[PDB]
């Protein structure tokens, strides 16, 4: 219902959030922050809103100083922020928060890269493959493409997806296809379970697999009580603030959609269904971004999601926006 | 309770809106639009949201083109936007919208002007005087000051208040004092009723004075059905704004709100100022909390309208890590 629309640089960004069936809304959205670099994010907090709101307000500060968006550089940036969060909000019982962050850069000239679909192979296992392995453990998603050399046209955007937790980012192509930019960090998955056990933790399933039978996520900012091993660095604790870092290219005709777990909780509503809703609403509404975000949010609520629901959509332009504006309206 | 906070340039701006007891929310807020000049605004629509939202999206397009924010130039800009609105959404039955717009210009060097309080005299009856005369026809507001020659320090902001309707803009000083940037456009006032009359219309009192017994406001964007006499500036309802010049210090707080915030009695200019000051203290300067709280008050005070508020704080230094954040509370 209540949507913010920012028209600036080479993008049109719309964002909205709702309490849903929860007493408070712990979701926070970084709508935009800065040469030729934009940073946007959706932070999903739990057990409090102090950490997610801190992240929204300060994540750009750390990521914004980076000269390259490599795993190593991004990793030190996230741990730096996490330490700052724990220091300022703790030291004990610090609320936690997921974080799906994107660093968007525009190409003013074409570039040649090796790619697997939209994922740029760094100069390796494509994320789509890893996601499909987890899903098997279907049919709604195409088989993983073979690597190929591609000339990414000027006007295209480089998108680095920095993920921590289970919020998600998706690129919807003009032809309807989609690229999954993130893979949820769950305690029961191999890499995560290994770290947890090494740090002296357990992974027990009640309603859902939980770390020490408490936390549903294996990675998150905050959550100070699960990072007190100190015989191990912060990056090897039960729960860590180390992100997965992947890069993809987006064409000016794409749509980038970031959403929290609340949108995908109904248990039917997967990446594919969300794409179908977006595609259908873009058609029916005649391309009104604000309405499509509002409709995907209502669908999730109507399908009985019991979580806060937040979505951010980004459309890209071939030319700089002439008259930038930031507008807040309803519907 | 959903707030947008934009930290950019030399300001921190927070905005929020709520349906309140209304079925829909037709308020639209222009949080910011561009050198060294901003534009911000609150548009309160009626009989539809198309017009208010159109204004938020395109007002700055027209105003931003201006070399100077004088009345002649601003009036041309507003009439142009109005024609465009009616041309795009009409011609007939176009929804209406009020408009409280502010053009903020930061000074890079001091300027010398003649002022009546914070109002700059063009090189005259101060706006405060008009408001006080109208309120009179026992004081919560100080007597109007004598004109003085002041040097506005660099780092200060020139603020042009462009009003069309009954939304309002207030400057809250660091010492608690307040400056009223606008005056409500009412159908029954001499200037308005006179124009309406000559246009073949009338003003009659029901729950409130109304144009032809229908519209609560005599000035607004859209409302094409009241602009078909055929000059645009002389129709029953017009989009000609009242334009006043002021100066704000980096220590002020600028508050823009729709009629919904002031609907309740006791919820007057002075009271909103009191609420804001109290909350800034109680929350140690949390702009988002003060915005939310002033809104809750209006609602608890039984306002039946949509509630929207925008607060702008100023800085002496350009923000170094600009952000636009949307959160709850
Ligand atoms: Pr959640
Ligand atoms: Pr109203």
């Amino acid at each position: 219902k209540k949507v913010i629309t920012v028209n600036e640089w080479y993008t049109t960004t719309v964002a909205a959030t709702m309490l849903g069936r929860r007493p408070t809304d712990e979701d926070a959205i970084l709508v935009s922050a800065p040469p030729n670099v934009r940073i946007k994010a959706v932070f999903d907090g739990h057990a409090g809103e102090a950490t997610s709101q801190y992240c929204a307000k300060h994540a750009a500060k750390h990521l914004g100083k980076l000269s390259e968006f490599t795993f190593a550089e991004v990793k030190k940036a996230c741990l730096s922020l996490d330490a700052e969060i724990i220091r300022k909000l703790g030291p004990k019982h610090v609320a936690g928060s997921t974080g799906i962050i994107v660093a968007i850069e525009r190409l003013s000239a074409p570039v040649v890269e090796n790619v697997v679909g939209r994922e740029i192979v760094p100069r390796f296992v494509p994320l789509e493959k890893l996601i499909q392995e987890e899903e098997e453990a279907v049919g709604r998603y195409p088989r993983v493409p073979d690597v190929q050399q591609k000339t990414i046209p000027a006007g295209s955007f480089l998108v680095t997806a920095i993920n921590i937790g289970d919020s998600r980012a998706t690129l919807i192509h003009s032809d309807g296809g989609l690229t999954r930019l993130s893979k949820d960090h769950k305690p029961n998955h191999p890499t995560e379970a290994s770290r947890i056990e090494k740090a002296g933790g357990s992974v027990e399933t009640f309603d859902v697999p939980r770390v020490d039978g408490v936390l549903a996520l294996s990675r998150a900012f905050g959550d100070s009580d699960f990072k007190m091993n100190p015989n191990l660095p912060p990056e090897e604790q039960k729960v860590i603030a180390v992100p997965d870092v992947r890069q993809f290219y987006a064409l000016s005709s794409d749509l980038l959609l970031l959403a929290c777990d609340g949108v995908y909780e109904p248990s039917g509503m997967d990446w594919a269904y969300v794409r179908d809703l977006t595609v259908a609403e873009m058609q029916r509404s005649k391309g009104d971004l604000e309405e499509v975000a509002a409709r995907v949010m209502d669908y999730a609520y109507d399908m009985n999601s019991q979580d806060n629901i937040s979505v951010m959509l980004v459309a890209f332009h071939n030319q700089e926006v002439e008259h930038p504006t930031a507008v807040y309206k309803v519907v």
